[PDB]
């Protein structure tokens, strides 16, 4: 294979400042904060994921390795780690949080243009991961984050290589096999998640019954807003024969074609008269000294 020449950047604890907590969990915690490279005259918005027990520091470093190895517009890119008593991952702050919560809170303002554009953007992200011979193994709406409403990025790699049952292929649930095509399956579930505005797939059914249900030939329903054209693509992702499933490059193509005429393929009431925040808005840039702020996407080496 060719050699992984990614640079891992070690940052000083004084070079950035946490500002608030965004969430707490098993790992530890995630802070909204600000990274000022010393002597650079830039302030960069970041998220800071911090942890201590050795056999779990190995896991955080592993995620960091993965995330330093990727560079694509639709993959959240890591900026550096900071070595203190607890390891801390510094990555580009994604201001609107996870897409799953985003569609839940904003159902009434999400148009078909936004939906299909998301579907394209993720198909691109995953196609890039496939180029980089990477398998995600945990692709879901909870693991896509929202930079702007018009820009989402894949962001959890705590399971990537070279258990979330209701998102996984059949070969994966039964034989622990994972390939790019089982990632396609989870892409299909994800799409379902979006088109149902954050619904829970197989709500109620305990994850132990999932394997046998799928075995019989049952799948998720057709979201009300879906034409058959979109639902058919979801369904092709849920074939048993993994080679019968579409390849991410084709998913990109099909959702592109659909996102040219969005209202021919998703029927939403009040569509086209809907507004979400845009970088061409007022106050769109606040979350008090934004003098010299630069989005990470534009600070390079
Ligand atoms: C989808 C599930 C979810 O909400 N996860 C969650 C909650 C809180 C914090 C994070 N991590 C995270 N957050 C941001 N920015 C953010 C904006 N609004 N919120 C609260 C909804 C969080 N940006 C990130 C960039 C990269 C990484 Cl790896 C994580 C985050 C996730």
């Amino acid at each position: 294979e060719a050699p992984n020449q990614a640079l891992l950047r070690i940052l000083k604890e004084t070079e950035f400042k946490k500002i608030k907590v965004l969430g707490s969990g098993a790992f530890g915690t995630v802070y909204k904060g600000l990274w000022i490279p010393e002597g650079e005259k830039v302030k960069i918005p970041v998220a800071i994921k911090e942890l201590t027990s050795p056999k779990a520091n190995k896991e955080i470093l592993d995620e960091a390795y993965v995330m330093a190895s990727v560079d694509n517009p639709h993959v959240c890119r890591l900026l550096g780690i900071c070595l203190t008593s607890t390891v801390q991952l510094i990555m580009q702050l994604m201001p609107f949080g996870c897409l799953l919560d985003y569609v839940r809170e904003h159902k009434d303002n999400i148009g078909s243009q936004y939906l299909l554009n998301w579907c394209v953007q993720i198909a691109k992200g995953m196609n890039y991961l496939e180029d980089r011979r990477l398998v995600h193994r945990d692709l879901a709406a909870r693991n896509v984050l929202v930079k702007t409403p018009q820009h989402v990025k894949i962001t959890d790699f705590g399971r990537a290589k070279l258990v979330p049952i209701k998102w996984m292929a059949l070969e994966s649930i039964l034989h622990r096999i994972y390939t790019h095509q089982s990632d396609v399956w989870s892409y299909g579930v994800t799409v379902w998640e979006l088109m149902t505005f954050g619904s829970k797939p197989y709500d109620g059914i305990p994850a132990s019954e999932i394997s046998s249900i799928l075995e019989k030939g049952e799948r998720l329903p057709q979201p009300p807003i879906c034409t058959i054209d979109v639902y058919m693509i979801m369904v092709k992702c849920w074939m048993i024969d993994a080679d019968s499933r579409p390849k991410f490059r084709e998913l990109i193509i099909e959702f592109s074609k659909m996102a040219r005429d969005p209202q021919r393929y998703l029927v939403i009431q009040g569509d086209e008269r809907m507004h979400l925040p845009s970088p061409t808005d007022s106050n769109f840039y606040r979350a008090e000294d934004m003098d010299d702020v630069v989005d990470a996407d534009e600070y390079l080496i």
